[PDB]
C-alpha cells in the first residue's frame, strides 16, 4: 500500500537536503566535526521536523551537518550517488535534483560558509564531483536523474557565477538553475546579482526555476514570471491569491512544482485552509508532486502522495496526469523528453 505504485517523476528535491542520516553520523566522526547528536535516531529528532516552525527556521537546520559534507570531496561524491539510491527505491525514473555548489565548497568562495578552513575544494569542483556520483549512480541503478545549480537568495554576488557553471556543465547533468533561500527576505528577486544572471540565462539558452510563492505573496511570484523569465515555479501556493496572476498563468500553462508536505512544515501552508494544489488539480493545472526536503521532513516521496490522497482526495488518475506533466515539464532536451514519455505511458497502460 504506497498510494501510487508506479514510476515517477521528480522536478523539486534538494540534494544537501537529502542525506542519510548514516552517512551525515559518518563523516561527523571520520572528520572529527561536532555533531547534534551520537546516533542515528537521536539525530533524527534534532535535524528533522515535527511540527511546523517557519521557513527561516527551517533553513537554519542545515547548520547541524552541512559543516560535516561540505569541504570533503569524498562526501560529495557519496551523497550524490546515494541520493540516485533513495530515488530509485522510491519508484522515480527520472529526477531532478538541485543544491547550492558554493555552499559545498571550502575554495574560492568569498563569504566562506561554515566557518570552514581554507582548501581546495571549489565550487566547480563540488559540480563535478556531484556529476560523478550522479553519473555512478545512475548505471547502478537505472534512472536517468539531472541537476539544478542553485542561486542563494541572501548572495547575489555567487548568481553570476552559478551561470557560468551551468553553461559549463550543460547537459552534464546540469539542466537549468534556481533562486533557492529565504523568501522572506524583502526584494530578494531583485538584487541586481540575481537579475543579471537570469538576464545571462535567458540569452544564454539555460533553463529556470525560482522558488517562489513558498512563503511570500504574489507579488513575488510576479517578479519570478515577468523579471526573471523563469519556465516553472518552485512552490507557488500563494500564487491564487492573486486572481488575475494565477488565471493567467494558467493559460500560459506554466509548471508549478509543489511541495505538500514541505509547505505544511515550513508555515507555507496553513492547515486551516484547503491546500493550493487542490485548487490545482481542480482546475487542471500544470503541476508535480515532490519531497524537497526529506531529510529535515523526516518523509518519503510516498509521504506526499499519501498525504493528497486520504486529504484532499487525489486518485490515481491524478497522479498518472500530474507525473505526465512533469515529464513534459522537465528541463529535458526533446529527444531525452520523448523517451521518458514512451516510458510512463508503457508503464501507465
Ligand atoms: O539546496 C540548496 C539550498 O536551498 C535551500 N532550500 C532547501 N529547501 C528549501 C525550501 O524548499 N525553500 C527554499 N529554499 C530551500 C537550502 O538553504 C539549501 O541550502
Ligand atoms: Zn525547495
Amino acid at each position: 500500500t504506497p498510494a501510487f505504485n508506479k514510476p515517477k517523476v521528480e522536478l523539486h528535491v534538494h540534494l544537501d537536503g537529502a542525506i542519510k542520516p548514516e552517512t551525515i553520523l559518518y563523516f561527523g566522526k571520520k572528520r572529527g566535526i561536532a555533531l547534534p547528536a551520537d546516533t542515528v535516531e537521536e539525530l533524527r529528532n534534532i535535524i528533522g521536523m515535527d511540527k511546523p516552525l517557519s521557513l527561516p527556521g527551517f533553513l537554519a537546520k542545515f547548520d547541524y551537518y552541512m559543516p560535516v559534507i561540505a569541504g570533503c570531496r569524498e562526501a560529495i561524491k557519496r551523497i550524490a550517488y546515494e541520493f540516485v539510491e533513495m530515488k530509485a527505491k522510491e519508484g522515480v525514473v527520472y529526477v531532478e535534483v538541485r543544491y547550492s555548489p558554493h555552499l559545498l565548497a571550502n575554495s574560492k568562495v568569498d563569504p566562506m560558509p561554515w566557518n570552514q578552513t581554507e582548501g581546495d575544494v571549489t565550487p566547480d569542483d563540488v559540480v563535478d564531483l556531484v556529476n560523478q556520483g550522479l553519473q555512478e549512480g545512475e548505471q547502478a541503478f537505472g534512472i536517468k536523474v539531472r541537476s539544478i545549480l542553485c542561486c542563494m537568495r541572501h548572495q547575489p554576488s555567487w548568481s553570476l557565477e552559478v551561470l557560468e557553471l551551468c553553461k559549463k556543465y550543460n547537459q552534464k547533468t546540469v539542466v537549468a538553475m534556481d533562486l533557492a533561500g529565504d523568501e522572506t527576505i524583502e526584494g530578494s528577486s531583485l538584487f541586481p546579482g540575481h537579475v543579471e544572471a537570469y538576464e545571462g540565462a535567458v540569452k544564454n539558452g539555460i533553463h529556470r526555476t525560482v522558488h517562489a510563492g513558498e512563503v511570500g505573496s504574489p507579488e513575488v511570484v510576479r517578479e519570478a514570471v515577468d523579471i526573471l523569465k523563469t519556465e516553472r515555479v518552485g512552490h507557488g501556493y500563494h500564487t491564487i491569491e492573486d486572481e488575475a496572476l494565477y488565471n493567467r498563468l494558467l493559460k500560459e500553462n506554466m509548471h508549478f512544482e509543489v511541495c505538500p508536505w514541505s509547505s505544511y512544515l515550513t508555515g507555507a501552508w496553513d492547515p486551516k485552509t484547503t491546500h493550493a494544489v487542490v485548487r490545482f488539480k481542480n482546475d487542471k493545472a500544470n503541476y508535480s508532486l515532490n519531497t524537497d526536503d526529506p531529510l529535515i521532513f523526516k518523509s518519503t516521496l510516498d509521504t506526499d502522495y499519501q498525504m493528497t490522497k486520504k486529504d484532499m482526495g487525489f486518485t490515481e488518475e491524478e497522479f498518472k496526469r500530474l507525473n505526465i506533466n512533469a515529464a513534459k515539464s522537465s528541463f529535458l532536451p526533446e529527444e531525452e523528453k520523448k523517451e521518458l514519455l514512451e516510458r510512463l505511458y508503457r508503464e501507465y497502460q
